[PDB]
């Protein structure tokens, strides 16, 4: 833990010095925006003045790029590039940026998006889901970002997660949907984090629905839990990029079977629907960030 | 590396056995191991002063990591107490966590594990302050690969494939309820299923709802690896959970609610767990003290 | 680490390939890998004497129990006799290594795999078979996943669908051969749940598995299935129901005439006894199926 602490310190030391050298007045970001699915182009919405700062991950200790600048009048930090647990990284590596950035002392809000399969039978690809709760499946079984010695200078040994998704931020999001007259459906529901990288089988999706899942994805919950451990408020927004297949597969006894490949999830589909929802998601987040 | 685990178990047992020989006048053959989790932090005081008990710090015993083992007579019965158990969420391997059970099994006399812990109430009828006699468990991490028997089998202790459908001895549970009645303890003792989850987070609302749906009556971050290991060694097991808090299961306030309930309302805290553990300690302590005397 | 796994896979394939070329006078291109789990331990005896089969002990193959290469019912196959179960402490990469090594031969397009399983579906009886047409990979959902790590781009996609994991035509082939062979043994079609083991499930765990949609539970096979699919192979999976899981709640301390909690408990002895009983049928089924893959 003591070496993790050193890495986090070194990272903060590097970042804060770049900031004070780059910005005329002290740059104190209010929000970290993990620019996942839907948010690939929101950095273009960063204001020209003051000139934004772009730090490559490669030059930051423990860390793709961080972008520092003003967005709709508000000072933010953007993460373009994230580490997914299915790539083999430890969860400490995944959430290192949150802990490093916490040391700036100004960030109080995490805004994070991701792609997700719709488990709720009412959801359609293209819909969004504002996350109000989650199930951390890997967390229940030992794959937990807080496993190990507690970072006492950050948060408590035992962290409650029944209050993870700030109600006021969710109300802010829906007020901006209405204000912008965005017609895209925004559900409110439970996000289940599963490790991946497989898409769910039919039986797995049926299990997840039975378990109370509205949408399933392969990221975000470790970052949410770590941000909550640091005391941050969290807004999480899922893009429903595909409808999960839940019907039993064709029986060998069926006269006219539905092909088992029919409607199967693909990364191509995820990418295509992420791009379609991108303008709405970026404009929603653009509006929300000003009022934080 | 089962070899190196074996070496650790053997050296720990060597150390313990030799200390017992040096300390006690007569041979000391404990019949039970009591793991003193929540509500049992004080039961070491009930160990008889005569003959003088032996205290072994985890720091002085091989393989033990930290915490102490206390060897003595409780209510006329020779026992070993474990104070200061290890937890997986702290980063220890499950091997490290259950190592004490294997080391103590080599004394050849222990045939019962008695374990206590704190648990969140998942069953809607449970209240803070209630107890739950455990009659079944769900080993969630174990199903997924975080399992105390993972690795080469300790064939000198038990079978490669261990049944767990019979983990919680019926006669010991009946004894528990007998003593409850004998002691006139008015505190409720439920009978139910304990689910082991890794922690160290308290469950989200959806997580608790999932646990409830899966058949959980109480949830905690300990005990099941020790139970499974004790069963692999062929011991009987009595497990008792302190319901320290009622898990929040209702959905959080909707952004569309005009009169939303604060999402932090009723949130679990370690402070509440400690406070309720303490309020229950007297009853839990008298209960176990009474049980050990009748095997 | 993917560097190391790739080196092992390359070295294993080279060793196997060289042995095949020396051993068989004609080029040997197996079309199926048969993982000879429960019910299949004797199927190697149905390998044709001519051409003489090649047996490769695991201890001589890099990264690897024996591999048997030969002709079965006219078809070139490789048999895995010996598998590595995760509960023994092996990584999932080591467990599925043979599939990636053998994929480099460039001819296998089908995995046939058997295993023993506990019946979770209340209608299943010991002695029944279950043709798998879906699974739940509980360990995989929670992080214990054979594709965890950098992706093997040479084999398949970063993100793999598993809603189509159990080939329909192969399942129809299996049931056709059951009919043709006049096998009266029941063959269910349902969902296999993989759990780590090595414990047999508690009553509460089985009850949980049942409500999750499990028909049969076992401690193997799903990581192999997922890996074969990642390689683009078709999969036929067949479980032997070797015991009926204990699911009823245990006796209450308040019961007057409690049912003994030990009654009906699972034992490895029972698993092996029932695997033995079903073995003739399972071998006859797989033998006839490979002729048409
Ligand atoms: O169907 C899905 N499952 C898991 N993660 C996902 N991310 C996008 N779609 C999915
Ligand atoms: O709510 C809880 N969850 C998990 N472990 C616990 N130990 C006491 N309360 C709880
Ligand atoms: O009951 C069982 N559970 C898990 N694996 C099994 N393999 C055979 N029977 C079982």
């Amino acid at each position: 833990i003591n070496e993790q602490r050193a890495l986090i310190k070194s990272a903060h030391r590097y970042i804060s010095e770049k900031l004070e050298d780059h910005f005329s007045s002290e740059f104190l970001p209010k929000a970290l925006v993990i620019c996942g699915s839907g948010l690939s182009g929101i950095s273009t919405k960063i204001a020209d003045e003051p000139k934004p700062l772009i730090l490559s991950y490669s030059t930051i200790p423990g860390f793709g790029e961080l972008i520092f600048g003003y967005m709709n009048g508000a000072p933010v930090v953007l993460m373009n590039g994230r580490l997914h647990s299915y790539e083999g990284h430890s969860l400490a590596e995944t959430v290192h940026p949150i802990r490093a950035l916490h040391l700036l002392g100004s960030i109080n809000v995490l805004i994070v998006t991701n792609a997700a399969g719709g488990i709720n039978a009412s959801f359609k690809a293209g819909d969004l889901m504002c996350v109000y709760d989650h199930i951390n499946f890997p967390g229940l079984c030992g794959f937990h970002p807080l496993r190990g010695a507690n970072f006492d200078e950050f948060g408590p040994r035992f962290l409650a997660t029944s209050d993870a998704y700030d109600l006021e931020l969710r109300k802010l999001l829906f007020s901006k949907k209405k204000e912008l007259n965005i017609e895209r459906k925004i559900h409110e529901g439970t996000y289940s984090y599963v490790h991946g990288p497989t898409f769910e089988s039919r039986a797995e999706s049926r299990f997840l629905r039975l378990a109370g899942t509205d949408a399933v994805g392969m990221s975000t919950v470790p970052e949410v839990v770590t941000a909550r451990h640091c005391g941050w408020r969290v807004l999480a927004l899922s893009l429903i990029t595909n409808e999960c297949v839940v019907d039993p597969p064709a029986s060998a006894h069926d006269e006219n079977p539905v092909p088992i490949q029919e409607g199967k999830a693909t990364h191509e589909e995820v990418l295509e629907n992420s791009a379609k929802a991108s303008k709405d998601v970026q404009e929603l987040i653009f509006s929300v960030v000003a009022e934080i």
